[PDB]
């Protein structure tokens, strides 16, 4: 226990209150309240802004001075963004409170202390009865009740056997693994048949509290908590929302928990094709492939579906945001697939945060607005881990009814079909706490701090971009806007020039505008994407405004290795760009750091240092040829085989052609099971399906999938498969990925079904 | 670091060896190691027995004393019982113990020390040296490897976004929660992208060692750790083996997530029906089940496999052991199903321990033997969690090859499937610290100290059983042999009576013979069977050895609410039995506490105490009839209703019979998929199609699965929902469970296909 | 939390038995609970036949020995004349009590520690949570209710005026009459 007293000035002779506020601290200390006494409202701002639990705040100004006064608000507020439900008490002189007394005193003052003329014993009892209801109020239900019940320790008569982790301490190595992981960990592992706290499988006890909260919280009609993660959260909406006899509409951009949904039910997809620019990054899919039109040429054309077209899609698939960190209007999107569809799926996995922050409106899918009776059914599902507060395999399931709605019954069954019998309530109790950081004022606080801390990072990038410019050098550029305008005065702003409230309050300075060339998605709508500020990609020099490469550059592949040289490891890599992001667990001015680190890269580029001082693991791959070689050496060498291949076209021509269906996934996989399969050599691909899919980094996006074929001789497909075979044997330790093939002797082998 | 100096007479007189055992643990302190002085062997072992970490053990004896001899090497031995690579130094007189110098002294002494012509800083040196040696190959791989990890904090520009933990410590209830659970979990939340450690799916790094050393100690050619647990596993194995045209034997004592793979993969099921016995007991499949007539015979008659007869089945499912501690002859089952089949799984689940106690020798699969080429492929489930040290959702595939093996490539597809992309390596480096808890000495160190328990318990209640009966009184008894008999003397026991030497050593004193009387499986083969002894089942009175009500007796129900009141919650129950749980987590003498509950009920029982003073919360679900009533009043009510209305031939006539197949599982789930589903109250089930599957308790195996009919009018399935439905009516809170009803208004709901 | 230890003797040699009892009480002291160690029969009912609240007794003797168990069964009967439900564990070498094993053992026994054998924090944890039972149980209704609500503080907006006893506090005489009656007396007029 806490409190926070900050005072200025209460008497025209300070010996007065401070004697009264001394008398005051030392009943609090006799109480066990701990206090911290400040007499300006500037220190006591600074102190609210570390990361300190404050219980109490009581705190006396002049009540004659209207600029203390402003600075006391300022301070309640402040203290009221993270630790929202704080008692503030009001230290003052009974007669200068009295004349002060409003509404105004009263939306921010909890309690009157008349420190002046009353016993400190009556204040500091006050004051801890306060306290008292503040604290109990202050943990979410699941996790209240954990950890209520973790302080029952007695053997009971079932699973787990470990037994609040007793069965540990009986070997040595046992011993250090419960010390390490401590003994609450095991304690709160306590198995499904305790009614003090519920099931989550019955959603019943604290469950039902928790998931009624999330509800609440994230704006939906029902919240299910997932303890497989969001692969597990796809894998049960795709089975709940479509059978063997329909057919589905998928964004070419998913993650490969969508195909194995698309493999457990055995559906028929139809694929909408997302768009790229010049440097290989995904962007979003165009309404153009949204239209009822679009799609009822897509299930025509397609050689499975083109007996369904009397029949409506059961379920479509869209991921918001996209791993680059674009953002689609979604209410845009929703309005063009409620032409087609009763359902409609937003994979946000990585953008969960965004109900939570005003610069999103309008781009995610849980929105307060008023709700239509025709509306589509709306499943969401979150990665609570990835980018807000929780351990792995923590996810939700958010459910807005509408349209052809499951009921909970039917749900239930597909998600109880993906589920464990045995879920660790240590995940479920991330979950319930990760909700509860974003209730409130604090969720806005939160993507505050980070939305500011990646803008930072964002101009200083572009400030240092134009004065290397102005030297005639190179230099990292951020991937945003160069330009922005203010809509309100009109006025222009330089991207580093601006204001962080303009970039932090206004959401066209992040809007992909037709008329821009930062972005480079071609022929995109106006208002129809966004970027989403914490996702922030750096871009190497090398690539023309145009598409093609520039005379000199540096290839993003050994600015990578040298960033994990430090032990900072990208999300997103490719050609000339390099995506960094920018969490609800950084720290204040961390960046700074990514920036040192990449002048560091300059310096050593310019000088040609040696590998075998700056890379010596790199050498270690290829000593033959990466010893005796210089830095800029490699970087030239690199980019002349870029400018020789130039992989980006063939990224463009294996992903602006959709390969030939012959069946579904589903019919592929029972070809592996069937045993009816065979490792193939990339040269030896023609005409050979793939029974499972092949997920190439870059663009990190599938390019075939289960059943598909990869084509004739000449099928761009093949042709870049070969092109990172090609990268990979020419530069080793720069090897790609490329989920789908078995890489033997250096040499890419794909599963095919056997003719 | 803590050092056992264990001397007891090794000078004529004491004051020289005292003194120099005093220099010698001065220096040890000095080198910062904590010392524990004994003057007996005695003393010394029972130190050993507490688990306590012993670094070193430093012993002294006579040296001219056989006795001591014996003495001492016995304390070594208990010392490697647990803790097994300890260091061991004599400490001697040179000369006594050159003169005693051989194999013998060498096979358990590491080191000597000279303590009475030697420095006390040079023993000191090497006592360090051999403690260090000692701690650095005390943890398993991955364990090693997260705790190396652990130490370094950097801020990752990669998800989980909580950064160490660092994202929680930023509201106050956040920094509740990261004390609660410790900085260590959230420091071990990595994320698959560090090299240093590995990643579960690629099965690389420290993982990849994790999983060889677990098939090194479980015994199996291929391991696979899973963080879904026993249901994912199982989810995962009937992924790989089985497509849609398959046909596959299942053991209809199934878990629900074997259904759930049937739905998953929609191969076409026949069941092997497993026996009961008059308590309720669902025991082993007969051997006749499994022949392969019985097979060809099932299938043939099966009216969605009758097309399929010239088909092999792709695989088999058996349940070992049973839920009531039921073990199968596991090397007679696999060589009857060798006659049908090329793959068996054995859902092991609660078994895990099983191989590392020679108790349950041939009763499992992963067995030590001479392996043939013409062996099948075997797959074990083990729920790491249930009954070895693991957390919830761990739990091992283990994979012996034989016939018609699955590849690493093709496994891994069906492995990815059913799994997460970011595991909580928590759950990981539980499997592997449960692993080796079980490698060398210790695992049958473990399952002897939970063996010895639960016979105890045995005993000492069938004691207490003949001792009531002597007085002609009733009393709980525990559910085993009567008489054993010893095969090396052909001595008879009562088992209370019998050597505990004789009940751990011998497997003939658990086997079910099929002249004894006590399991009540009539007509099983001999050495088919075995009870495992750690599942305790005892036996309210009440039911006769000839499967008739006795005119009087006490139902289970009411000392099921009994224990739950004093929070003993059972894990299995019936009409007349209630299953204990003993596990490695249990402490030595707890079954004591068990035993004083039970002769508190009956005291309660016999003096007719009211319901208001024992049991209030039953008092709390129908006051009208459960106040003014007494113990042995609701107890004869009960039992008089049992006599009434027999559940008990109602349970066999459901369970020996099986209801009608209309389609497969998966077309089942597919029709809730397609909203063909409607709930239906159970007077109106004729002819109707289950849409989910119906699991009663009593006896907690599925009565129907999907896609099966209820019957017609008078079918026995209908009349056991209703059995189950009126005891629920009749007695307020002590409803049954029926997983697959919705219970509205005290009234069943079964969700059924739509005509 | 005061626990009770009364044993004789256990091992042939007492050392094995005075080490242990010593790692326990050790255990028991680190989980708050004062022990009274005491090594006779006479000196332990002596010790029960004053009013010192015992919250759980463990005891061990001989398990050869009649006379040593009629005094031990004398001890708990004294015991449980004026403490009546405080928890018995016994002290035992697991072979020597197993055969001593009978119902007559059970009316009296509730829990086993096997001393020789066991980790001491095992039997401390169970000794602690048999305290607690024990102690949940000890209030009558009324008094166990009173003294619950006695720990709420707050200004109820009506009678009794002193609110608690904060009336009494604000002159001296007052002051001195709410010290000499204590705050309870005050908090339970309620």
């Amino acid at each position: 226990m806490r409190a926070l007293i900050v005072y200025t000035e209460l008497t025209d002779k300070d010996s007065v209150i401070s004697h009264a506020v001394a008398r005051l601290a030392s009943e609090l200390n006799d109480e066990h309240v701990e206090t911290v006494i400040i007499r300006d409202f500037e220190d006591g701002l600074a102190y609210i802004r570390s990361n300190t639990s404050i219980d109490c705040l009581l705190y006396g100004r002049d009540m004659s001075d209207r600029d203390e006064q402003i600075q006391a608000h300022r301070l309640i507020t402040q203290l009221h963004r993270r630790q929202e439900d704080v008692p503030v008490f009001l230290l003052s002189d009974r007669e200068e409170a009295l004349v002060a007394f409003d509404r105004n005193m009263m939306e921010q003052v909890d309690e009157f202390a008349w420190i002046l003329e009353d016993s400190a014993d009556f204040i500091a009892g006050r004051v801890l009865a306060a306290i008292q209801r503040y604290r109990s109020q202050l943990l979410p239900p699941l996790m209240k009740s954990l950890i209520k019940y973790s302080d029952v320790h007695e053997y009971s008569w079932a699973a787990p056997g470990h037994q609040g982790g007793v069965g540990f301490t009986k070997t040595p190595a046992g011993r250090i693994y419960h010390d390490f992981f401590g003994e609450n960990l095991f304690r709160t592992d306590i198995g499904i048949e305790r009614v003090a706290v519920g099931s989550l499988l019955d959603h019943t006890g604290a469950f039902g509290e928790c998931e009624k909260n999330a509800a609440r919280i994230f704006g939906a009609d029902q919240s299910y908590s997932v303890v497989v993660g969001t692969s597990g959260s796809n894998r049960t909406i795709m089975q709940a929302c479509m059978t063997d006899d329909d057919v589905v509409v998928i964004d070419r951009n998913c993650h490969k928990s969508i195909e194995q949904g698309l493999i457990l039910t055995g559906a028929k997809p139809v694929y909408m094709i997302p768009s790229r620019n010049r440097y290989g990054i995904i962007g979003p899919i165009y309404p153009k492939e949204m239209t009822p039109d679009a799609i009822k040429f897509k299930i025509a054309a397609n050689p499975l579906t083109k007996g369904k077209v009397k029949q409506k899609p059961a379920y479509s698939v869209v991921t918001n945001c996209t791993y680059d960190g674009v953002c689609y209007n979604a209410r845009k999107v929703q309005d063009l697939l409620d032409g087609s569809l009763d359902r409609i799926h937003f994979d946000e996995a990585w953008y969960g945060y965004a109900r939570f922050n005003p610069l999103y409106r309008n781009h995610f899918a849980m929105r307060d607005e008023e709700r239509t009776e025709n509306e589509p059914t709306i499943f969401a599902t979150h990665s609570t881990h990835k980018l807000l507060n929780a351990l792995s395999q923590a996810s939700f399931i958010h459910v807005r009814n509408g349209r052809n709605a499951i009921d909970f019954n039917r749900f239930n069954q597909a998600y109880l079909m993906h589920s464990t019998t045995s879920p660790l309530y240590a995940i479920c109790a991330s979950n319930d706490i990760a909700a509860d950081m974003m209730d409130g004022n604090s969720g806005r606080s939160l993507t505050d701090e980070v939305i500011r801390e990646s803008i930072d990072f964002r101009q200083s990038l572009a400030y240092l971009y134009k004065e290397f410019l102005n030297d005639d050098e190179w230099f990292f550029k951020p991937w945003n806007q160069e330009m922005v305008k203010d809509p309100a005065t009109g006025k222009r702003y330089a991207f580093e020039d601006a204001p962080v409230e303009l970039l932090m309050r206004e959401q066209s300075c992040w809007v992909m505008h037709p008329e821009d060339k930062w972005h480079g998605f071609n022929d995109i709508p106006d208002n129809w994407a966004m970027l989403d500020p914490i996702k922030v990609s750096i871009l190497a020099p090398g690539m023309g405004d145009d598409g093609k490469l520039l005379d000199t550059g540096v290839p993003a592949a050994l600015v990578t290795a040298w960033l994990n040289h430090y032990g900072i490891v990208p999300t997103r890599t490719t050609d000339f760009q390099i995506m960094f992001l920018f969490s609800m667990g950084i720290t204040k001015g961390k960046w700074g750091t990514l920036v040192n680190t990449l002048l560091s890269f300059k310096r050593h580029y310019d000088n040609n240092t040696a590998l075998k001082k700056v890379l010596p693991e790199v050498v270690a791959s290829a000593p033959e040829i990466y010893g005796e070689m210089g830095l800029r050496d490699l970087g030239d060498k690199m980019f002349a085989y870029l400018q020789k291949n130039n992989p980006g076209a063939r990224l463009n021509q294996a992903y602006s052609q959709l390969p030939q269906v012959m069946m579904t996934p589903r019919d592929a996989y029972q070809q592996i099971v069937a045993n009816r399969v065979e490792a193939v050599p990339v040269d030896q691909l023609m005409g050979r399906v793939a029974a499972n899919s092949i997920i190439p980094y870059p663009p990190g996006i599938p390019m075939l999938l289960s059943g598909e074929n990869f084509g004739d001789e000449n099928s761009p497909h093949i042709h870049y498969l070969r092109s990172l075979q090609a990268w990979d044997s020419e530069f080793p330790g720069f090897e790609h990925e490329t989920e789908g093939t078995e890489i033997i002797d250096g040499q890419y082998y794909v599963m095919c079904v056997k003719t």
